């Protein structure tokens, strides 16, 4: 048969057969979960090219007629959000209203990040550091970053399980979800008493004549996408950041003793990071030399970040977390290019926080059962354990 994607739903440890792929044939056809085709790039040098090259678009991955990678589970023209965004003049307001240099914005990370661990201390070993530690950590901060109330976090973290699905077939509950949080988003803009965060200053754009023909739409939309968008992704990350250092009691030392040193594991941790199940997908808008293949013009191309942050030409020693490497940040968890994580700077400095609170507190954290016993969602557009039972 054509090679299946995705190969596995586990967190913790990349599959041989990425290495044999990546030296043998860096781009692959293969075929997605919906039975379309594909070519699956593995290199860092390849991945670099595809996404550079604006031509491999990913707002055309939403044209009807395309071969898909899963099902969207927004609507079509929300795929091209950041575009939207930038065509409206609202690209300035969005990155520095997300930046975690607010203030305030790192001392209430600080706060809520202990407050969670004092909680599971309190309550005893084992405890679960996702569902109660890193994915709270994660909605508190986008609550606040926002500016909503934080008695509104639960609910809207609840639609993500549905809403990053990687599914075969359109998802009827993602709809439901959708649109109940775009409603939400726009009360918030018509709600007076929200006057901080991102929503705060997207609600006085939206009455300054200067933005008066951006639409009530594209406003609430940048609500539940960026809350959606930064909480599964820092919660994800968080959580399974957390199982590597686990897995690495000489690494979790060297931290706790000096965690001056936690910025350059943050950098590491995203580097050899798993929690995106699937490649990037973009779509060729002409026919375009990747490697060995003429990729066509229509054809799906996805992005493998482990087949590049895993690639020994760019990193030797590719499954070693090393802290001194001469090209750290030149990884790429937060992808490249146009479409460049717009949240990359608060999704390190939750990392980085939620780590130093964590190992202050919990300096002996240790998995509470044997690692194989962590259950991986699967059909998820990240990798993730369903709980993560630790002890100290
Ligand atoms: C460790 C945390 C995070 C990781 C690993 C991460 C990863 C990524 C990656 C790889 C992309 C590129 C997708 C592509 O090119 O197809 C991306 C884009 C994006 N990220 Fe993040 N992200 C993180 C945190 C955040 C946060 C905190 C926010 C917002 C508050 C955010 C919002 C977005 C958005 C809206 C996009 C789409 C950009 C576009 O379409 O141009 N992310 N992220
Ligand atoms: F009910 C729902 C349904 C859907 C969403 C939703 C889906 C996707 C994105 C954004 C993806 C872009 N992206 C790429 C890499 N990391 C992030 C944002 C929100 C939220 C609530």
């Amino acid at each position: 048969v054509l090679l299946e994607v995705p190969f596995s739903a586990r967190g913790d440890r990349i599959p041989d057969a990425v290495a044999e792929l990546r030296t043998r044939e860096p781009i692959r056809k293969v075929r997605t979960i919906t039975g379309a085709e594909a070519w699956l790039v593995s290199s860092y040098a390849l991945c670099t090219q595809v996404l550079e090259d604006r031509r491999f678009s990913m707002k055309e991955t939403a044209a009807a007629g395309a071969p898909r990678l899963n099902a969207l589970t927004v609507p079509p023209e929300v795929v091209n959000n950041m575009g939207n965004i930038a065509d409206a003049g609202l690209r300035k307001a969005v990155m520095k209203a997300i930046t975690p240099k607010a203030p305030g914005l790192e001392q209430f990370l600080r706060d809520t990040a202990n407050s969670l661990l004092d909680n599971l201390i309190t309550e005893g070993a084992p405890a679960d550091l996702r569902n109660d530690f890193a994915d709270p950590l994660a909605t508190a901060l986008h609550c606040k970053v926002l500016g909503i109330p934080q008695e509104d976090g639960p609910k809207l973290f609840r639609s993500l399980s549905i809403a990053f699905m990687s599914s075969a077939d359109p998802i009827p509950a993602a709809k439901i979800n959708w649109d109940r949080d775009i409603e939400y988003m726009a009360g918030i803009l018509e709600n007076p008493n929200i006057t901080t965060g991102l929503m705060g200053e997207l609600s006085r754009l939206r009455k300054d004549p200067a933005y008066s023909h951006v639409s009530d739409e594209l406003f609430a939309t940048i609500g539940v996408t960026f809350f959606g968008a930064g909480v599964i992704s820092t919660g994800s990350f968080l959580t399974t950041a957390l199982i590597s250092l686990i897995q690495r009691p000489q690494l979790r030392n060297l931290l706790h003793e000096k965690p001056e040193l936690i910025p350059a594991g943050v950098e590491e941790l995203l580097r050899i990071n798993l929690s995106f199940a699937d490649g990037l997908p973009r779509l060729a808008t002409a026919d375009i030399q990747v490697g060995d293949v003429l990729v066509r013009k229509g054809e799906l191309v996805l992005v493998l970040l482990e087949g590049a942050n895993f690639d020994p030409e760019h990193f030797p020693n590719p499954g070693s977390i090393e802290l001194d490497r001469p090209n750290p940040t030149s990884h790429l968890a937060f992808g490249r290019g146009q479409h460049f994580c717009p949240g990359s700077a608060l999704g390190r400095r939750h990392a980085q926080i939620g780590i130093e609170a964590l190992l202050k507190k919990m300096p002996g954290v240790d998995l509470a059962v044997p690692i194989d016993q962590l259950v991986w969602r699967t059909r998820f557009q990240r990798r993730i354990p369903e709980r993560l039972p630790v002890l100290w």
